[PDB]
DNA sequence: CGCGTACGTGCGTTTAAGCGGTGCTAGAGCTGTCTACGACCAATTGAGCGGCCTCGGCACCGGGATGCGTTTTTTTTCCGCGAT
Protein backbone atom coordinates (compact mmCIF):
# COMPACT_ATOMS: atom_id res chain seq x y z
CA UNK A 1 0.00 0.00 0.00
CA UNK A 2 2.65 2.27 -1.49
CA UNK A 3 2.36 5.95 -1.45
CA UNK A 4 2.91 7.51 -5.14
CA UNK A 5 6.73 9.28 -5.81
CA UNK A 6 6.51 13.13 -4.92
CA UNK A 7 10.36 14.36 -5.96
CA UNK A 8 11.55 16.31 -3.50
CA UNK A 9 12.52 19.34 -5.73
CA UNK A 10 8.00 19.41 -5.97
CA UNK A 11 8.03 19.54 -2.27
CA UNK A 12 10.68 22.19 -1.82
CA UNK A 13 9.06 24.07 -4.65
CA UNK A 14 12.19 23.58 -7.05
CA UNK A 15 13.12 22.98 -10.54
CA UNK A 16 16.71 21.54 -9.93
CA UNK A 17 16.85 18.63 -8.27
CA UNK A 18 17.34 18.24 -4.62
CA UNK A 19 17.68 14.13 -5.01
CA UNK A 20 20.45 14.57 -7.15
CA UNK A 21 22.16 17.08 -5.14
CA UNK A 22 21.81 14.92 -1.60
CA UNK A 23 23.65 12.64 -3.52
CA UNK A 24 26.65 14.68 -4.85
CA UNK A 25 26.97 15.91 -1.46
CA UNK A 26 27.09 12.72 0.28
CA UNK A 27 29.68 11.39 -2.49
CA UNK A 28 31.39 14.29 -2.74
CA UNK A 29 33.98 13.62 0.22
CA UNK A 30 32.48 16.79 2.22
CA UNK A 31 31.59 15.64 5.58
CA UNK A 32 31.01 11.94 7.00
CA UNK A 33 26.68 12.89 7.10
CA UNK A 34 24.34 15.70 5.24
CA UNK A 35 21.43 16.76 6.46
CA UNK A 36 17.93 16.77 5.14
CA UNK A 37 17.56 20.77 4.48
CA UNK A 38 21.45 21.45 2.88
CA UNK A 39 20.59 20.29 -0.68
CA UNK A 40 17.09 21.68 -0.85
CA UNK A 41 19.36 25.15 0.50
CA UNK A 42 21.79 24.28 -2.20
CA UNK A 43 19.82 23.21 -5.01
CA UNK A 44 17.41 26.52 -4.67
CA UNK A 45 20.67 28.41 -4.56
CA UNK A 46 21.82 27.19 -7.78
CA UNK A 47 18.51 27.63 -9.10
CA UNK A 48 17.92 31.22 -8.09
CA UNK A 49 21.73 31.79 -9.52
CA UNK A 50 21.22 30.34 -12.46
CA UNK A 51 17.89 32.22 -13.02
CA UNK A 52 20.10 35.30 -12.30
CA UNK A 53 22.58 34.37 -15.24
CA UNK A 54 19.79 33.39 -17.45
CA UNK A 55 17.44 36.49 -17.39
C1' DC B 1 65.07 72.74 -19.79
C1' DG B 2 62.94 76.06 -16.92
C1' DC B 3 59.55 77.26 -13.68
C1' DG B 4 56.64 76.94 -9.34
C1' DT B 5 55.75 74.75 -4.90
C1' DA B 6 54.83 70.26 -2.81
C1' DC B 7 57.15 67.63 0.32
C1' DG B 8 61.34 66.51 3.21
C1' DT B 9 63.64 68.23 7.54
C1' DG B 10 64.07 69.80 11.93
C1' DC B 11 62.66 71.79 16.12
C1' DG B 12 59.52 73.17 19.83
C1' DT B 13 55.04 71.96 21.70
C1' DT B 14 51.33 68.81 22.85
C1' DT B 15 49.11 64.51 22.88
C1' DA B 16 47.94 60.00 24.36
C1' DA B 17 50.19 55.05 23.81
C1' DG B 18 52.34 51.96 26.60
C1' DC B 19 53.18 49.84 30.83
C1' DG B 20 52.26 47.09 35.19
C1' DG B 21 48.53 46.31 38.06
C1' DT B 22 44.19 45.37 40.31
C1' DG B 23 39.15 44.11 40.10
C1' DC B 24 34.93 42.22 37.96
C1' DT B 25 32.36 38.97 35.41
C1' DA B 26 30.80 37.53 30.43
C1' DG B 27 31.14 33.94 28.07
C1' DA B 28 34.31 30.36 26.26
C1' DG B 29 34.45 25.65 26.79
C1' DC B 30 33.59 21.33 29.08
C1' DT B 31 30.50 17.32 30.85
C1' DG B 32 26.75 14.12 30.95
C1' DT B 33 22.09 12.79 29.16
C1' DC B 34 18.40 12.07 26.00
C1' DT B 35 16.46 11.77 21.42
C1' DA B 36 15.57 13.66 16.97
C1' DC B 37 17.66 12.96 12.96
C1' DG B 38 20.52 10.78 9.49
C1' DA B 39 22.60 6.36 7.62
C1' DC B 40 21.57 2.03 5.93
C1' DC B 41 18.72 -1.42 3.53
C1' DA B 42 15.56 -3.56 0.28
C1' DA B 43 11.63 -3.01 -2.94
C1' DT B 44 9.49 -0.28 -6.11
C1' DT B 45 8.93 2.84 -10.27
C1' DG B 46 9.17 7.37 -12.68
C1' DA B 47 12.71 11.06 -13.76
C1' DG B 48 16.09 11.77 -17.04
C1' DC B 49 19.13 9.54 -20.13
C1' DG B 50 20.61 8.09 -25.06
C1' DG B 51 18.88 7.91 -29.62
C1' DC B 52 16.47 9.69 -33.31
C1' DC B 53 13.77 12.90 -36.56
C1' DT B 54 12.18 18.16 -38.17
C1' DC B 55 12.13 22.47 -39.54
C1' DG B 56 12.99 27.25 -38.15
C1' DG B 57 16.90 30.12 -36.36
C1' DC B 58 20.95 31.63 -37.91
C1' DA B 59 24.98 31.94 -40.91
C1' DC B 60 26.31 33.78 -45.14
C1' DC B 61 25.37 36.37 -49.33
C1' DG B 62 24.71 40.60 -52.16
C1' DG B 63 22.79 45.45 -52.35
C1' DG B 64 21.80 49.60 -50.81
C1' DA B 65 21.77 53.02 -47.00
C1' DT B 66 24.22 55.84 -44.04
C1' DG B 67 27.72 57.18 -40.77
C1' DC B 68 31.90 59.25 -40.79
C1' DG B 69 37.04 60.26 -41.83
C1' DT B 70 39.84 63.28 -44.75
C1' DT B 71 41.12 67.04 -47.50
C1' DT B 72 40.62 71.60 -49.64
C1' DT B 73 38.50 75.91 -49.97
C1' DT B 74 35.53 79.08 -46.84
C1' DT B 75 33.83 82.16 -42.41
C1' DT B 76 34.59 83.32 -37.68
C1' DT B 77 37.79 83.65 -33.57
C1' DC B 78 41.08 84.83 -30.68
C1' DC B 79 44.80 87.17 -30.66
C1' DG B 80 48.63 90.71 -30.73
C1' DC B 81 51.43 94.31 -32.25
C1' DG B 82 52.11 98.93 -30.60
C1' DA B 83 50.50 103.57 -30.44
C1' DT B 84 46.63 106.06 -26.85
CA1 LIG C 1 14.31 29.81 -6.96
CA1 LIG D 1 14.02 36.26 -11.63
CA1 LIG E 1 18.05 14.68 -26.13
CA1 LIG F 1 24.60 26.80 -40.69
CA1 LIG G 1 28.08 42.91 -47.30
CL1 LIG H 1 19.67 20.26 7.44
K1 LIG I 1 37.17 33.26 28.05
K1 LIG J 1 19.26 16.41 17.99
Amino acid sequence: ARAKAKTRSSRAGLQFPVGRVHRLLRKGNYSERVGAGAPVYLAAVLEYLTAEILE
